[PDB]
């Protein structure tokens, strides 16, 4: 039959994928979700992964929205990741037979594949609390689906107490709340208990395999478990193991690329994969791939993939029967004492666990081959990580709300309310920015802030930076630094890539540093050559003038200048560094005159990161990163002169609210000295 956008009839690509997609387990239950649907405002939806709940059921919600009368309006389906969403996108686009980013979309932070034809658009939780800022009903979709709730992020759980509150003002709204599992939350009696569809798992059982005694380096013996799968298993089958981020994963593809042909042609081929946050579309796709051929004598020719916790749930790869579960994820921490964020290597929970196994169970039985004892995991591990909304800052999310018009933050319907202590230095963090009054309500400049999809230190820097005539650089340093680390590192060639970072290098440190890299790659003509001969990551550097682009029609739409000054003065350099106080300035670090550092208000012990290009300690130092390891690391550090300090940032430099210290005296010194009394 016939293509209800294009007109036209369905293409061969679509009756072949029609053929597959029925077979998944969600479609049995499409009736009963049909009949749910038409009845309630508002229910959840339970399957495990590989069901079909992220490429089905949103179609159904556009088959739904296209039987209303005319306010012809989207769906908008949500994932926590960002792989998920584009990649997903991708492959409904297909199931549609549509065109990505015309009747099916997506939409990340800077990064918007959609039209005026888009009815159904992917996006992440993040961005769709972003489009209620300008559209607090969320008036252009009839149905709402967050999806992958179990995962209990931060954005989704502001995205539940919102649509909570929509829900009351808007009858002709539907929302899905979608998950792998029913712990994380009830959803249900969060929801004025409102109905649940469960779809039964189809999880051919899985062989539990441990270690004796506590592993030290899993990374290496996590390999030694992949080879041993890639010999003394007979049947075919991929692999997937779960490693903690990009870096650790690159490490484990560049060895075993070399290795294990440490082995002629004797043993079967391995088409090794990489999936972590970062990667473009093109290839995201490569984990749906057929593995290579079998070899005429020997061994199955098998695929790994090494990935981060995206394949825990947010998707599924055929062919799966070996998973490899090392136990550890970056998580997000925050002390709200320390009040330091990070982001931590850390022991996944009991949850989590059994849904990486999971993965091994969807084709035929498997093994996972957990990297632990019985003791850490039945005794030592958590039933359920706690919801990220119990181990972030919360600057962000409440700024995000004030601008939604919240006012009273403890009358909010939060399913797990934070803790009012994290809740408060949110709001002081706030007001230190001068985002709320000391009332805690939004002031003009926050109202503004809002509008960055940026942190708020970072949209207040890149705000007040038109104040110091060098809004244009500022932008350029924060698009730099909301794209991932530039500089390539290869491990065995350190030293060669440190030179190169140093022909970038400013005196005063790496945030110039980072404003040196981007002028240059654009003077450059964005050459991927000119990248390979200076060790910059080109898709690094791509991200970040996208950014930048988008950043300036921010800052146009709100008509804040985009200024620089000149370049002969020596207050170029001078007046970017003023700016990044002006965001910067609770992330600030004092030279005791021992040779460490002490952070200015919460005395904590830290060392630059060795990643720095200063040539030496300056007295005190701006950073951007706080970073947890066996030491404490500030990374990405300004040299900047301490009377900016209390001239800029005075509500937090404070004298009278201020603990003893050597950067104590010598501000005090300061603030005598620009006093020049003499009592
Ligand atoms: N991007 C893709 N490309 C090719 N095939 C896919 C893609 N995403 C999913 N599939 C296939 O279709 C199925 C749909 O699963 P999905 O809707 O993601 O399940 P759930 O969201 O419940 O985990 C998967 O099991 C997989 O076999
Ligand atoms: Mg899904």
């Amino acid at each position: 039959c016939i293509n209800p956008f294009t007109n036209l009839p369905h293409t061969p690509r679509y009756y072949d994928i029609l053929k597959k997609r029925l077979q998944l387990p969600v479609w049995e239950y499409k009736d009963r979700f049909t009949d749910i649907l038409v009845r309630h405002q508002s229910f959840v939806l339970v399957g495990e992964t590989g069901s079909g709940k992220t490429t089905q059921i949103p179609q159904w919600c556009v088959e739904y929205m296209r039987s209303l009368p005319g306010p012809k309006r989207g769906v908008a389906c949500t994932q926590p990741r960002r792989v998920a969403a584009m990649s997903v996108a991708q492959r409904v686009a297909d199931e549609m037979d549509v065109m990505l980013g015309q009747e099916v979309g997506y939409s990340i932070r800077f990064e918007d594949c959609s039209s005026a034809k888009t009815i159904l658009k992917y996006m992440t939780d993040g961005m769709l609390l972003r489009e209620a800022m300008n559209d607090p009903l969320l008036e252009r979709y009839g149905v709402i689906i967050l999806d992958e709730a179990h995962e209990r992020t931060l954005a989704t759980d502001i995205l539940m107490g919102v649509l909570k509150e929509v829900v009351r003002q808007r009858s002709d709204l539907k929302v899905i709340v979608m998950s792998a599992t029913l712990d994380a939350g009830k959803f249900q009696i969060y929801f004025d208990n409102c109905p649940l569809l469960t779809i039964p798992g189809r999880t051919h059982p899985v062989e539990i395999f441990y270690t004796p005694e506590p592993e030290r380096d899993y990374l290496e013996a996590a390999i030694r478990t992949v080879i041993q799968i890639h010999m003394c298993e007979e049947e075919e089958g991929d692999l997937l193991l779960f490693l903690t981020g990009q870096e650790e994963i690159d490490e484990a593809c560049k060895r075993i690329k070399r290795e294990v042909d440490d082995l002629g042609p004797e043993v079967g081929d391995i088409k090794i994969i990489p999936l972590y946050s970062t990667l473009p579309p093109q290839q995201q796709q490569r984990i749906f791939e057929p593995p290579p051929p079998k070899k005429q004598n020997g061994a199955i020719g098998r695929k790994v993939v090494v990935s981060t916790n995206i394949a825990e749930t947010s998707l599924t790869i055929d062919g799966v029967v070996f998973v490899i579960d090392p136990g550890f994820a970056k998580q997000k921490v925050y002390n709200p004492r320390i009040r330091v964020e990070s982001l931590l290597v850390t022991a996944i929970s009991k949850a989590s666990a059994q849904q990486r196994a999971g993965r091994a169970g969807r084709t035929r039985p498997g093994k996972c081959f957990r990297l632990y004892t019985e003791k850490a995991y039945k005794t030592e591990m958590q039933d359920n990580t706690y919801p990220e909304i119990l181990r972030s800052n919360l600057g962000s999310v409440v700024l995000q709300l004030k601008k939604l018009g919240i006012d009273d933050l403890v009358h909010f319907d939060f399913m797990d309310p934070p803790a009012p202590e994290t809740l408060m230095r949110a709001l002081e963090l706030l007001n230190y920015l001068a985002a709320l009054n000391d009332d805690g309500d939004l002031t003009e400049l926050g109202s503004m802030m809002a509008e960055f999809p940026l942190d708020p230190q970072l949209a207040k820097m890149v705000i007040a930076s038109c104040d110091y005539n060098c809004s244009n650089e500022v932008l350029s340093i924060t698009a730099m630094l909301s794209v991932p680390q530039c500089f390539v590192r290869p491990t065995e060639a350190k030293k060669a890539a440190d030179e190169a970072k140093m022909r970038f290098a400013h005196i005063d440190g790496d945030h110039l540093t980072l404003l040196n890299v981007y002028h240059a790659f654009k003077q450059n003509h964005e050459s991927v050559q000119w990248c390979y001969d200076n060790f910059i990551n080109y898709r690094s550097l791509m991200s970040a003038d996208n950014v930048r682009q988008q950043l300036s029609r921010i800052m146009d739409r709100f008509n804040l200048p985009r200024r620089s000054s000149d370049f002969t003065s020596r207050d170029y350099y001078i007046n970017i560094r003023k700016a990044l106080v002006t965001g910067y300035f609770m992330q600030v670090a004092h030279l005791e005159r021992t040779g460490h550092y002490l952070t200015v208000k919460d005395n904590q012990v830290v060392q630059l990161h060795p990643s720095t290009v200063l040539d030496h300690k300056p007295e005190w130092v701006l950073y951007n990163e706080f970073v947890l390891t066996t030491k404490n690391y500030i990374r990405t550090c300004t040299d900047i002169k301490p009377e900016w300090l209390v001239k800029i940032a005075p509500q937090y430099y404070d004298m009278s609210n201020f603990p003893q210290c050597e950067a104590k005296r010598q501000l005090d010194r300061i603030i005598a000295k620009l006093q020049s009394k003499e009592y």
